[PDB]
C-alpha cells in the first residue's frame, strides 16, 4: 500500500535512500496491534484516529490532553495520514499535565498499569508502548521500564534532547528498552538529538507533521517524535508475525538501514528504522 505525498519520515521508514516522499508499507497496518501512548494524553475524538484511540488512565483532573504532544506522539504511531501503523488500536495514559511536566512517581506508576492493563486488552497481535518523555537518571525510573518490557511490552523510548551522551538521562539509559535517536530528512543525527552506546535506534525527529489537539495538524521536532516512528514499526511487525515484543528492538537493529546517517559519534549506532517493505 502506498501513501503517496506522505510526511517524510514515513516516507523514510520504508525506503533505502533519503529524498523520497511516498509511504510504502503492507495493508496489514498494524491490525490486532495495540500501542500505548504514555505522555500528555490523547485527543481521541481527532477524526485522524478514527475512533481507534481511546484514553484509559489519566492522573490528574482530566484525561484531556490540553497539550498537544501526547496527540502528536499518537498520531505519529497511528493515525491515518500521519501513523506508521494505521490500524494499530493506541491507548493514551496521561503520565504528563498540560504543561508536559510529570513526577517521576507518577511516571512509573503509568509504566506499571501499561504492564496490568493489557491484560484488559484485546491485542492479540502484541502490545507496545511508546514513551516521549524523559529526566535524569533514575534507577527507579529505569526498573520501571525495564519490568514494563519484561512483562511482553515492546518499550520505545525517547534518547533525549540535549545533544549528549543518553547514559545521563532515565528511561534512555534502561539497557533492556529501545532506546530512540532523532534523524533529519537530509539523514543527519538531529542537531538535538542525544547519542551514546544505549542508543538503539534512530528515526526520523526533526520536522516531523502529525495530530494536534483541537482537530489540528503541526509539525514540531525532537526524540518525542522519533520515538514513535520506532513504536509503529514494532507493532506493525509484530502484526506481521515478523518479530515479538521481547525480539522487536533487535529485529528492528538487525534490519535498520545501516552507516547512513551523518554527524553519529563514534561509538553510538549508526541505524535507521526501516520497515523492508517491498511492495
Ligand atoms: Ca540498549
Amino acid at each position: 500500500a502506498a501513501q503517496t505525498n506522505a510526511p517524510w519520515g514515513l516516507a523514510r521508514i520504508s525506503s533505502t535512500s533519503p529524498g523520497t516522499s511516498t509511504y510504502y508499507y503492507d495493508e496489514s497496518a498494524g491490525q490486532g496491534s495495540c500501542v500505548y501512548v504514555i505522555d500528555t494524553g490523547i485527543e481521541a475524538s481527532h477524526p485522524e484516529f478514527e475512533g481507534r484511540a481511546q484514553m484509559v488512565k489519566t492522573y490528574y483532573y482530566s484525561s484531556r490532553d490540553g497539550n498537544g504532544h501526547g496527540t502528536h506522539c499518537a498520531g505519529t504511531v497511528g493515525s491515518r495520514t500521519y501513523g506508521v501503523a494505521k490500524k494499530t488500536q493506541l491507548f493514551g495514559v496521561k503520565v504528563l499535565d498540560d504543561n508536559g511536566s510529570g513526577q517521576y512517581s507518577t511516571i512509573i506508576a503509568g509504566m506499571d498499569f501499561v504492564a496490568s492493563d493489557k491484560n484488559n486488552r484485546n491485542c492479540p497481535k502484541g502490545v507496545v508502548a511508546s514513551l516521549s518523555l524523559g529526566g535524569g537518571y533514575s534507577s527507579s525510573v529505569n526498573s520501571a521500564a525495564a519490568r514494563l518490557q519484561s512483562s511482553g511490552v515492546m518499550v520505545a523510548v525517547a534518547a533525549g534532547n540535549n545533544n549528549a551522551d543518553a547514559r545521563n538521562y532515565s528511561p534512555a539509559s534502561e539497557p533492556s528498552v529501545c532506546t530512540v535517536g532523532a534523524s533529519d530528512r537530509y539523514d543527519r543525527r538531529s542537531s538535538f538529538s542525544n547519542y551514546g552506546s544505549v542508543l538503539d535506534i534512530f528515526g526520523p525527529g526533526t520536522s516531523i507533521l502529525s495530530t494536534w489537539i483541537g482537530g489540528s495538524t503541526r509539525s514540531i521536532s525532537g526524540t518525542s517524535m522519533a520515538t514513535p516512528h520506532v513504536a509503529g514499526l514494532a507493532a506493525y511487525l509484530m502484526t506481521l508475525g515478523k518479530t515479538t515484543a521481547a525480539s522487536a528492538c533487535r529485529y528492528i537493529a538487525d534490519t535498520a538501514n545501516k552507516g547512513d546517517l551523518s554527524n553519529i559519534p563514534f561509538g553510538t549506532v549508526n541505524l535507521l528504522a526501516y520497515n523492508n517493505y517491498q511492495a
